[PDB]
């Protein structure tokens, strides 16, 4: 696990941290929330980014947790909102600001 | 409409990987609400995929096995969220994708 995590780029660790945080902040389930948050903590430990990437990323993760996208078909799409952080330009611009 | 407008610029591979992760989240969670959310999400990605259905029957297997991976972290508890996100960078996800695109 330590092995697979060490294979990830810094951009991937960050995106995974963002998605994980968003899942935890959106989910109804305390079980799932603490799974999501434990998972976010694992990515965070390996990041070489400074703390402000994560203070700014947390607000983005929360904004995506609350986006409440509606699709054709009634119901929540939080999983989709949270996964969109894998490829969202807002996530990439915070990452770019703090990585070089 | 706007959701698909928003997914239409995503690559076929990124659509497939998000479907995988979404299925994996749904299968691993013990909350029926999180499960239905994840499954509804998965279907949105499915809708824009041009892959044959064999890619999704093979991918479902992969997703359920990642949902049952049960990695242990340095803290006590499940890491299903991390196991499902690992499908975004898994060799297997990419090779299955390639096998059914061309």
């Amino acid at each position: 696990m330590e092995n697979s995590l060490n294979a990830l780029s810094q951009e991937a660790l960050y995106k995974n941290w963002l998605t994980s945080r968003c899942i935890g902040k959106s989910t109804d389930s305390e079980r799932t929330k603490q799974d999501a948050f434990r998972s976010a903590s694992a990515y965070l430990e390996l990041s070489k980014l400074p703390m402000d990437a994560f203070e700014q990323g947390e607000k983005l993760a929360e904004q995506y947790a609350n986006k409440n996208s509606q699709g054709s078909v009634q119901g929540t799409y939080h999983t989709l909102d949270c996964l969109s952080l894998q490829n969202a330009s807002e996530a990439e611009t915070i990452f770019e600001r703090y990585s070089k």
